[PDB]
């Protein structure tokens, strides 16, 4: 009955960002239904072997919603879940939000403390891992959950074990018996994203501010049908989810390429197998591919497109992009709160190789200010502030620390340094608390 509580938009943005068509009330599920519309047998995930279709990915997808939903989870419950980079993170996440659960997904980098963390904080009565992450090699971290009566109703685990439910069952066979379901309302939440780094703090994203940043992003990155994804980043990172990540490609019509991880050699040779024209990496990533990738040219010549974004990305660096992995070079400077600003495809190399670019939305309000939180002079170095769209309006039950990171007109402060450079991009410096 009660859905998952959130800080909602004032009905004067909510309104204006209907009237605008970026909030448009479908759910998630929206890529996945309109793909399987238009176009069933494409391509929508390749992972190793696997070559799964729109129309599977939606079977699939569906055979679990209708799994969990036979077990009474639905509208109201929450979900952990920690997958690699594999088929299964999309059927999984594609599912819970069919289902009507709201899904935390953890890094498959996060560890017991974390996870413990992050089932206090939303009570899941469904966990979904694997057999083979260093949390789930033994049964110690899911009894220790008993001890403190916060075990989950269902647990599933991929490389399951004879007692275990095995997550792949659930995925191929079918529920017995029906029960209805549904995803949440598309201005309620979908799931919560979590901010870069104590633990992370969870983002409640709504259906219609993470499908509009979804959308809006595929089209600045230019996406379409042939448009082939290199997903070596972590699956549910923000980046590589939404920009414009495996739901911008899925909602364009293209294809996502799942690799394990960033390593030159291994994303080398599944770019050329697949003929990966698209990719998205981290600075310390693209330092790595750039040793290499002189001797495997061959390999990597399909790539058109790589986006840079996470961290300092220098001029020197930016340059050897194009130079070296003969494509063009996308700087992305985003957060899992929020906004993101990409470096357009027909910006100037200036623009390119020495900025992070402008905001998606002509409505993602930024004000940038000294320390006593009066707007600087123009094209000076100040704190970011933003509120828009696809920005959210407080972390999931912390009035608390939203009172320290929102000010009274609702602008969410990221601590980042930002300048506004003269041709109308940011250049982020540094960061202060
Ligand atoms: C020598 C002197 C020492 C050097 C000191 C240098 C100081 C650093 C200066 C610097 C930072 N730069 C910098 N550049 C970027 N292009 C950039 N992108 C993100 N950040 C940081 O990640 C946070 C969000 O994290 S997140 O996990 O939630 N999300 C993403 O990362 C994300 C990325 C893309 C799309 C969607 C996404 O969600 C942001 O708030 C920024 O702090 C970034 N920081 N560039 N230069
Ligand atoms: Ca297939
Ligand atoms: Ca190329
Ligand atoms: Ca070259």
């Amino acid at each position: 009955k009660q859905l998952i509580e959130f800080v909602r938009w004032s009905p004067e943005r909510a309104q204006h960002y209907r009237n605008k068509g970026y909030w448009i009330d479908q759910p998630l599920t929206r890529i996945l239904t309109v793909g399987v519309q238009s176009h069933p047998h494409s391509l929508a995930i390749i992972c190793g072997e696997r070559q799964l279709s729109y129309i599977e990915l939606d079977r699939l997808s569906t055979n679990l919603a209708t799994r969990l939903a036979e077990k009474g989870l639905g509208k109201g419950d929450t979900a952990l879940v920690q997958l690699p980079n594999v088929a299964e993170f999309y059927i999984v996440f594609f599912a819970l939000l069919k289902a009507g659960v709201v899904v935390l997904n953890a890094l498959y980098s996060h560890r017991q403390y974390e996870l413990n963390a992050f089932i206090k904080q939303i009570q899941p009565k469904l966990l979904i891992g694997s057999r083979q992450h260093e949390v789930f090699s033994n049964n110690q971290f899911i009894d220790s959950l008993h001890d403190v009566n916060l075990s989950p109703e269902i647990i599933l685990m991929l490389n399951h074990q004879a007692t275990d439910f095995g997550l792949l069952d659930w995925i191929e066979t079918p529920a017995e018996t029906f029960v209805d379901f549904s995803s949440t309302p598309a201005d309620e939440v979908a799931f919560f994203q979590l901010s870069g780094g104590g633990t992370p703090k969870l983002i409640p994203r709504t259906h219609n501010d993470y499908d509009y940043s979804v959308r809006a992003s595929a089209e600045i990155c230019g996406l379409n049908s042939n448009t082939r994804l290199l997903c070596a980043l972590p699956a549910p990172h923000n980046f590589m989810l939404s920009s414009p990540g495996a739901l911008g490609v899925l909602h364009a019509g293209g294809c996502v390429v799942m690799a394990p991880n960033p390593e030159p050699l291994n994303c080398f040779s599944i770019i050329q197998r697949h003929q990966v024209n698209m990719a998205s990496l981290v600075p310390s990533a693209v330092i790595m591919w750039l040793e290499k990738a002189a001797q495997y040219k061959d390999q990597i010549q399909s790539l058109k497109l790589l986006q840079v974004g996470g961290a300092s990305f220098p001029e020197s660096l930016a340059r050897q992009v194009p130079e070296v992995l003969n494509c063009k070079l996308q700087q992305v400077f985003g957060m899992a709160e929020g906004l993101v600003n990409y470096t357009r495809l027909d910006d100037s190399d200036e623009q390119i190789f020495t900025t992070q670019g402008r905001p998606i939305s002509s409505d993602d309000e930024i004000k940038i200010v000294d320390e006593q939180y009066r707007e600087v002079p123009e094209g000076e170095i100040g704190m970011l502030a933003t509120r828009g769209p696809y920005t959210f309006c407080g972390y999931y039950q912390s009035p608390e620390h939203n009172s320290q990171v929102f000010d009274e007109d609702n602008y969410y402060y990221s601590g980042d340094l930002v300048q506004r450079t003269p041709d109308g991009n940011l250049r982020v410096v540094g960061r202060i608390k």
